[PDB]
RNA sequence: GAGGUGCCCGAGUGGCUGAAGGGAGGUAGGGGGGCCUCCCUCGCGGGUUCGAAUCCCGCCCUCUC
């Protein structure tokens, strides 16, 4: 949400903002109703108000998807002395996955077998241990929550269609732990000394798969239910504060990937590809050998007070001023997507896969062995 | 589902089973509908044998005969259709009845409801506390491991853990998968939703339908046990004898409506909507010899797990009217919860003979080449958050901190759980 | 739009085929009646036609733009 006060006080910033972001809103109709609300007008204005976007940071490329700018890239592709097989053919070759699950649960489902299943639980634990050395508080959470939490983040209303509802219930399956994490402090006045709150939340994750392509979705890439470890920071209301936390989030995600031993790169995301409440978004993408290209594995985002005004997240500033706080989030690691890149990038001559040094602890072995 | 031929020739065994397992079925109406359906099938095979001679003789018949034959082939077709619709309506209704028929319990089971349950063995005892013991949620609040605000976000029978204890929960799930994998079982990670058919195939539908949450607008349901997925993987397939047994250890998040448990376990980790569970599932050849060998192996592994976890437990044989519709035999394992002055359930071992194999159509081909229905059994390996309620209370130290057992110090990397805020 | 056929790959768009041809003489499941004999099943269900693996409809899974 945005502050109604400076909205009517500075409507061009918002018109320009709606422009560069491609939102379907005629700000003039809304601005009409906020005049008439001085009965019905009240609530009609609210549903409209919840669609006003945050103005993008000045360094963002203007344009949709294709204006996204590579910032930098770290690492270089693998040196193969055999044709790289793809992730699905590696899995199939080793008995590491069960195809019969599409018959049980339907499409875009996965079931892992043998060392790939133990690997999957290994990377999740490694991600939570790392966030915990890094000062972020570990939480294990549910995957369901009431409607007001989705409004809180801004997932409702823009993405309602991407969320599964539990029938005969007031609950919805969450697509990410920031939904829950975001709603925890709703309604409290937080003390200034508590700030910043750094949370690393784990939970099962669910999506309807309204966003669908007829391309690499298959295997481990876009499945309905998956595992996520999310980073979440609630901070005081200043850009110097926010920029420092955005920087932290990014180093975290780059460090995990350095430990995991994967080629990656950072992409400034353009205003038309950002989504309504964002101030800034960078994507980290990892190189996928078989596809020959870089695929997203993380999206770092600052939204300032846009969602703190939806979820009522406040603090008490040192003058005794009560202010809305600023929020930020970034993935730490999510399985199984990350496994498609890990398997192609680390395949051996013989189709077995090696384990990055940093995970030999959590796995107990250096090479993932075949099964049946 | 039961062998309909056995049901036809031993109805008294079944009839006793119904009464003694408390099932509400009128086996004499089912037996009657069965006589109807089986007659109407023989009528229709008469009509179809006819259609099959006429349709074969339309070629070869002289353009004279040929036009007579077609008027007849046509009237015979319309009759068979009439007969087919009528047989659809009755078979449908008979299949509803047949999915309620219980498996007769093994002879050594206690006859009676809940209360007839006998404790079989107990290993370890109640702890001797030198100080007042704390309750597991008060222990959680004192070490700052409990996030109470999760109830405004997701509602009741919900929990969230903070700090070392959240890490503890995850270390316990890999501990169990590891134990299972060195015990010869295949580790698998699996989804938590499936189609109706899989619920029907384990016996969770029709009987426990109210226990299961549906995902609105889809043909999908959330499972409360990795058994629903696991059991269904081999439907239709005819497994080779040499593959048997199939021993799987499956991890999956579990969700439960917990409709009906009003006033029961309202605060704490004991009865929540969503939890993590690792399962022991075995599919074996059709001999009681083989089955009883497996039931012993499933009990053993779970016991071994509770010893490493340093916990007092007892096995309890379950009575006929508490085991549920398709079980031959079920033994529960309960662990002692200090705050309640009681043992509380942590695992259930259940042998179900071929009752779920012939709902799911799980068959194998034996050494003689005969195809026959298989045998299935299952038992928990470990389920979170409830063992954490037992581990915290049984291992509290007088200052409020909690000790971690020796078998999990390699996963925590510390010996006493450190408190948060 | 293209597909789904036996252990597996694959031939088969109206009767000839429960089924060609190869590897990883022969190599399916179920149900009636008396080893013989009949009915049903070519992903699941239903339909047109004297007759369907073949044609139509719906559903499920794979592949492509």
């Amino acid at each position: 949400m945005v502050d109604l006060k400076r909205l009517r006080q500075e409507p061009e910033v918002f018109h320009r903002a709606i422009r560069e972001k491609g939102v379907a809103l005629d700000l003039e109709a809304l601005l009409a109703l906020d005049r008439e609300v001085q009965r019905e007008k009240e609530a009609r204005l609210e549903a409209l108000l919840l669609q006003v976007p945050l103005p993008p940071w000045p360094g963002a490329p203007v344009g949709g998807e294709e204006a996204n700018r590579e910032i930098k890239r770290v690492g270089g592709p693998p040196e193969f002395s055999f044709p790289p097989l793809d992730h699905v053919a590696l899995m199939e070759k080793n008995g590491w996955w069960e195809p019969r699950i599409s018959q049980v649960s339907g499409s875009r489902s996965y079931a892992l077998k043998g060392d790939l299943a133990l690997y999957e639980l290994a990377l999740l634990r490694f991600a939570m241990d790392f966030m915990a050395r890094r000062g972020f508080l570990p939480m294990t959470l549910p995957s369901y929550a009431r409607e007001k939490a989705f409004l809180g983040t801004g997932h409702f209303p823009a993405y309602r269609d991407q969320v599964w509802a539990i029938a005969e219930t007031d609950l919805y399956l969450t697509g990410t732990a920031e939904v829950v994490l975001n709603a925890l402090h709703s309604g409290e006045i937080l003390p200034y000394e508590a700030l910043p709150l750094r949370y690393a939340g784990y939970a099962p994750a669910f999506r309807s798969e309204a966003g669908s392509f007829g391309k690499d979705v298959r295997g481990l890439m876009r499945v309905h239910q998956f595992h996520k470890v999310e980073q979440y920071v609630l901070t005081e209301a200043s850009l110097e504060a926010s920029d420092r936390a955005f920087q932290e989030l990014l180093e975290n995600a780059e460090e995990i990937l350095r430990l995991l031993e994967l080629p990656y790169r950072l992409v400034e995301v353009a205003t038309g590809d950002m989504g309504p409440g964002k101030w800034r978004q960078v994507d980290i993408e990892v190189y996928l050998p078989s596809e020959g290209r870089y695929r997203e594995t993380h999206s770092c985002s600052a939204l300032l007070d846009w969602q703190a005004r939806r979820a009522n997240l406040r603090y008490r500033d040192p003058e005794g001023r009560v202010r809305y706080a600023y929020t930020l989030n970034n993935t730490a690691l999510a399985t199984p997507r990350i496994l498609a890149m890990l398997l192609e990038n680390h395949q051996l001559q013989d189709g077995r896969v090696r384990v990055p040094q940093a995970l030999i602890p959590y796995m107990g072995k250096e090479v993932l062995e075949p099964c049946g």
